[PDB]
């Protein structure tokens, strides 16, 4: 009546054979898990990476969080892990007037949703979210016995997933620190993460190292726009376009609201030693049951490539900033075709064929607008902020239009009419590759793939 919990998401318990390769496993579960957005993976019972750290030497600056449904929050003092933990336990213990392990998870969940709905209640909490630095540090072992060395090179060690052969993000040489370095999340009771999807609609994978559970809600990829439509109606303030990457607006929203509007929603409690995986464009949110320590990272498989391209197109329509150029990633991999995995090479080839055919058509269109002059340009050398379309903010790589009347400004080939009021004959087509350069790059991939 008050809170009706969503149905449980899938839980997987892979054998050690299945667990050996994450990407094969993730590919295996995808048909199930993509229908629910999120899933939970329990490793085999003896897969137990050692957590070790000094609670007095780990220092961080907490974010403060007000707990109000539909209120705007932006997506991205000082505590030690010890002093945070003391604050966190005391908070929950006083809130419920009980010892922490006695507080049932169903009650914290019920109470979270009551609390965020009531305006008279104005509970604020704190949490930690930051990338590993020399102060933060991964919860997994890194280089700085057979078992303790095993965890160093495990695929499920989240330092390795991004820079493994099979994250297409591995091959990016651009700075994308938010997207291949793990994030560390130090939770307390009710600290929450707002509804979101990952940058470039990537996967995320999250491991709870220790402490009390993290409660998750997830929506499958196919329902993303339904969720957004429900959200736009209840909170249009969140949909006013953002002036930069560091101003993304997100919110807490009761999954029963979504379920009322027939958006499918699933839940889980992730406990210590369990993984949650979010699939491309799968909206998720949640909150911590209490004091805990999690670590998460983005990644991209071969299954993701075409969604990556759709995502960049969707960003263009919304005028949203990109973290990296997708076309630049594809060409970088083409230029390394000899050393790519052959299934990777095969999938890159297929995305590259679409890129080339779209680029060919776009160039024909701008030639017919009267843009005649052209010059090669190494777009990858420009900082990002010097190669965004004035109009749609897309990060340019394949091509752009410039005019000497506005030095340094560019539009992509969709926005040729948006640069300035000079006639198009004054413009230059700036291009990274001729069509004749591109066909042999794609062919190198074909050869690698057999
Ligand atoms: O754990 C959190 O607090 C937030 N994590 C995520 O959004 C994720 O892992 O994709
Ligand atoms: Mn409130
Ligand atoms: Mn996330
Ligand atoms: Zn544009
Ligand atoms: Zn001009």
């Amino acid at each position: 009546s008050m809170f009706l919990p969503p149905p449980e998401c899938p839980v997987f318990e892979p054998s050690w054979e299945e667990f050996a390769d994450p990407f094969a496993f993730i590919h295996k579960i995808r048909p199930i898990a993509e229908q629910t957005g999120i899933c939970k993976v329990r490793p085999p019972p003896d897969w137990q990476p050692p957590f070790a750290c000094d609670v007095d030497k780990l220092h961080f600056t907490p974010r403060i969080q007000r707990l109000n449904e539909l209120e705007a929050q932006t997506r991205v003092r000082d505590y030690t892990l010890r002093t945070f933990g003391e604050m966190a336990d005391a908070f929950k213990s006083d809130y419920f007037n009980m010892p922490v392990h006695m507080v049932p998870t169903e009650l914290v969940e019920k109470e979270f949703w009551r609390l965020v709905s009531t305006i008279e209640e104005d509970v604020t909490v704190e949490y930690g979210a930051d990338i590993a630095s020399k102060e933060f540090g991964s919860g997994f072992p890194v280089r700085d016995s057979p078992e303790e060395e095993e965890y160093l090179d495990s695929g499920w060690n989240l330092n390795n997933m991004p820079v493994m052969e099979q994250s297409v993000l591995a091959h990016i040489t651009a700075d994308i620190c938010g997207m291949k370095l793990p994030w560390l999340y130090v939770g307390m009771c009710f600290s929450s993460f707002c509804w979101h999807i990952e940058d470039h609609w990537s996967y995320s994978i999250n491991y709870l190292h220790w402490g009390e559970p993290k409660t998750w809600y997830g929506v499958p990829g196919y329902a993303a726009e339904q969720l957004e439509n429900v959200m736009k109606k209840l909170a249009p303030e969140l949909f006013v376009s953002q002036p930069d990457l560091l101003h993304q607006l997100v919110t807490i929203m009761n999954p029963n609201t979504l379920m009322t509007h027939e958006v499918p929603v699933y839940r889980t409690n992730q406990c210590a030693g369990e993984f949650v995986i979010t699939f491309p464009r799968a909206y998720h949110s949640g909150f911590n049951q209490g004091f805990n320590f999690a670590e998460a990272v983005n990644f991209c498989t071969v299954d993701w490539l075409p969604l990556g391209r759709q995502c960049v197109e969707h960003y263009r329509l919304l005028h949203r900033y990109c973290v990296f150029s997708h076309d630049e990633m594809i060409c970088k991999m083409a230029s390394k075709a000899d050393v790519l995995d052959v299934v990777v090479a095969s999938t890159v080839q297929k995305d590259m064929a679409i890129m080339i055919e779209d680029e060919k058509a776009l160039r024909e269109t701008v030639r017919k607008l009267g843009v005649i002059d052209s010059e090669r340009m190494d777009f990858e050398l420009l900082p990002d902020d010097e190669r965004q379309c004035v109009k749609c903010k897309t990060t340019c790589f394949m091509s752009a239009i410039s005019c000497s009347c506005k030095p340094g400004l560019l539009v992509c080939l969709h926005h040729v009419k948006e640069l300035c009021s000079c006639p198009p004959y004054k413009y230059k087509l700036r291009y990274r590759y001729t069509l004749d350069d591109l066909y042999p790059m794609m062919n190198a991939l074909k050869l690698r793939a057999e």
